[PDB]
């Protein structure tokens, strides 16, 4: 892994060398950028018109329609263009509401906040992070384990993964019909809380999208100027990309990140914002090559900092920010791994806005390789390897175990 041997202080020199190579290979970088900008602008004006009409630009589907095979080709096309989808009714509302209360009880009974405070660093940043937590480092509550293995959730993830072009050159880059579980955290945001959550960003790499030759293969049609051929839903190359090692790195390739609502979700009540433009990354990649950007800079992209879109460098994309649709408990929302997103700053609702992080991850060699060490952490109750080794749940009363798993649950965790 070339990104694994790049020293943090050599990044500016690396960027300078790679930017000169990319501008040399794409000498019309300005004209190509302006062409891509026009394509982005048309999508922006459609999204703004949707919002002005009272329509949310994020496609919405019912889980029943996915399960029963009723989704139209036009709906699939809209999802691929917008890069995201709310899927309603994955879980019965009553089950999700019981899950919400059960996570609360699990956190309360086991003194989560006192443990977090006790483990925090004795400095301003340590105290700050532990004071009023919104993102909870618990992985193995019974609601999380049950939601991940649910057979309706599985069918929804298989549907999302089948939107991708999974095969090219004789090779299946992932098996869209097989799901694996990626354990992750849960969020509880109280009314009137501020957010220190990150500004509009894309997870899964920042400087590496330019500096890593595997990432550049994923974006080859962008860097060659043939941007109309760039397909966000092409799988080829994505399991092979290389990241700068840091706590931001996910060991699995996730096709879609996702939220499962434990409570109703509403605009101005701590919900999620997205920019529903699946090919926005093509604009971000080319923007950093323009003449008003310093030779050693990629518009602020930094190691360990999710790639951010900003009013400074990407004001056109900021014009397309949209809240996700209203959701009820048991609904879900998913967004393509390249889709820019950020939680809302405002929560003026009456109750805590709570979600579980549950992504879609297809079977591939990369994701299969993470299952054994993830499984070891489930067995122990430890944090999974991609997270801080808080290991809060090692002695939590009520932590889920293998007894909670169905056969599907076991397969998705690599137990069978
Ligand atoms: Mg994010």
């Amino acid at each position: 892994n070339a990104m694994a041997s790049l020293h943090i202080d050599d990044i500016p020199a690396a960027i300078k060398a790679v930017k000169q190579q990319l501008r040399q290979a794409l000498p019309d970088y300005q004209q190509v950028f302006q062409a891509v900008e026009e394509n982005i602008r048309q999508q922006v004006m459609e999204i703004r018109r949707n919002l002005a009409e009272g329509k949310n630009p994020v496609p919405q589907l019912h889980a029943d329609d996915i399960i029963n095979g009723k989704v139209t080709e036009e709906q699939k096309a809209q999802i691929k263009q917008r890069g995201c989808c709310a899927i309603l009714g994955v879980f019965p509302q009553e089950k999700a509401t019981a899950w919400n209360r059960e996570i609360g009880d699990y956190l309360d009974r086991n003194n989560f906040v006192e443990r977090l405070k006790n483990a925090a660093e004795d400095n301003y940043f340590g105290t700050l992070a532990a004071s009023k937590p919104q993102i909870y480092g618990i992985y193995w509550s019974t609601p999380q384990v049950e939601a991940r293995q649910d057979k309706r959730m599985q069918a929804v993830q298989i549907f999302l993964n089948n939107l991708w072009q999974t095969e090219s050159n004789g090779k299946q880059h992932f098996d869209a019909n097989r799901v694996v579980t990626y354990a992750d955290r849960t969020r509880r945001r109280p009314p009137k809380s501020s957010s220190l959550g990150l500004s509009p960003h894309v997870d899964g790499g920042s400087i590496e999208r330019w500096l890593d030759e595997n990432f550049r293969h994923v974006y080859r049609h962008v860097f060659s100027g043939q941007w109309q051929k760039y397909d966000p839903f092409a799988a080829e190359g994505r399991p092979e990309v290389r990241e700068f090692p840091s706590p931001a790195v996910c060991s699995m390739f996730r096709t879609f990140q996702g939220w499962t609502a434990l409570t109703p979700q509403r605009t101005h009540a701590g919900t999620l914002n997205v920019i529903p433009i699946a090919n926005a990354m093509a604009y971000i990649l080319l923007r950093a090559l323009q003449d008003d950007v310093a030779d050693d800079d990629l518009c602020g992209a930094a190691p360990g900092r999710a790639l951010s879109a900003s009013e400074q460098w990407h004001p056109l994309l900021m014009e397309a920010i949209s809240p996700i649709p209203d959701l009820e408990a048991g609904d879900t929302v998913f967004w393509h791994c390249d889709v820019i997103h950020s939680v809302e700053n405002e929560h003026n609702g009456e109750f805590d806005s709570n979600v579980m992080y549950i992504a879609a991850a297809p079977w591939c060699e990369k994701n299969a390789a993470y299952l054994p060490r993830q499984l070891a952490s489930f067995i122990d109750g430890r944090s999974p390897p991609d997270f801080a080794a808080d290991d809060f749940e090692v002695d939590f009363i009520g932590r889920a175990t293998i007894k909670n798993l169905t056969e599907i649950g076991k397969q998705q965790l690599g137990i069978t």
